[PDB]
């Protein structure tokens, strides 16, 4: 830990804490994100290897007096931070769609690895000056766990979480990825979370109130789940025109593809980039003020 200079505090993520730091010997500016079981340390290991142009890359693991410390290529900015700063005027839909198509490049490769996030948020998409945007933590929630509360007894976001997660499946797959950024894409439009649950309950039952309340015809086998149970209120579907006014047909039907509650007829990454609505997608730089 002693080749590291801390610059600055990052945050506290999921996991422990993440520094800006520099490299004593090379330079380098990185993240360290200080989270120690074997099966943890294999699991981190093969992470090293996912390498992809939309994936913050993972340089190097540390395990030392049994803490662990991972070493990340770092990035400016996140989207949390950018959404927030882009409140005023929204950020231009082609940044957009160029952000989205980026990241389900990202997911397609991790993905097809058979690699999954599990937690993806805003906050752990990292942003450039060029217009690329990357995935930050990928496959860390099936190599430690995900909390309640972070370190810091911060309260883990729910806003972003699959319905089959909160309704008890266990063997969830590479569609709770989608959903995460089905419910991005809809908040980097509208400019509000979609689904802001502040309770499991509360968050299962906002997905409801827009999608509508699953049933056997939409989502066989729903009503078996572990946690579904038939007192749920029965609530209507709302139209996408009236959840996310500004998006265009192409990006309406899009959105309905990343939002089926059957995690088996959600859209794939790899269909998703084929989808009508990045037949013009570009890359424009944003307007990073760092
Ligand atoms: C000025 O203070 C900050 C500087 C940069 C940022 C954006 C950020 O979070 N940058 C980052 C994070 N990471 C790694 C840690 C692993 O979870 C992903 C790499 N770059 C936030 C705050």
């Amino acid at each position: 830990m002693e080749n590291f200079q801390k610059v600055e505090k990052i945050g506290e993520g999921t996991y422990g804490v993440v520094y800006k730091a520099r490299n004593k010997l090379t330079g380098e500016v990185v993240a360290l994100k200080k989270i120690v079981p074997s099966t943890a340390i294999r699991e981190i290991s093969l992470l090293k290897e996912l390498n992809h142009p939309n994936i913050v890359k993972l340089l190097d693991v540390i395990h030392t007096e049994n803490k662990l410390y991972l070493v990340f290529e770092f990035l400016h900015q996140d989207l949390k931070k950018f959404m927030d700063a882009s409140a005023l005027t929204g950020i231009p839909l082609p940044l957009i769609k160029s952000y989205l198509f980026q990241l389900l490049q990202g997911l397609a490769f991790c993905h097809s690895h058979r690699v999954l996030h599990r937690d993806l948020k805003p906050q752990n998409l990292l942003i450039n000056t060029e217009g690329a945007i990357k995935l930050a933590d990928f496959g860390l929630a099936r190599a430690f766990g995900v909390p309640v509360r972070t370190y810091t007894h911060e309260v883990v976001t729910l806003w972003y979480r699959a319905p089959e997660i909160l309704l008890g499946c266990k063997y969830y797959s590479t569609a709770v990825d989608i959903w995460s950024l089905g419910c991005i894409f809809a908040e980097m439009v509208t400019r509000r979370a979609l689904f802001p649950g502040d309770s499991e309950i509360d968050q299962l039952f906002r997905i409801f109130r827009t999608l509508g309340t699953p049933d056997e015809v939409v989502w066989p086998g729903v009503t078996s789940m572990p946690d579904y149970k038939p007192s749920f209120p029965k609530w209507a579907r709302q139209d996408f025109s009236k959840v996310v006014p500004p998006l265009d047909e192409d990006g309406r039907s899009l959105l309905s593809q990343m939002l089926h509650y059957d995690p088996n007829k959600r859209i794939s990454a790899k269909a998703a980039l084929a989808h009508p609505f990045f037949q013009d997608v570009t890359k424009p730089v944003p307007h990073l003020r760092l």
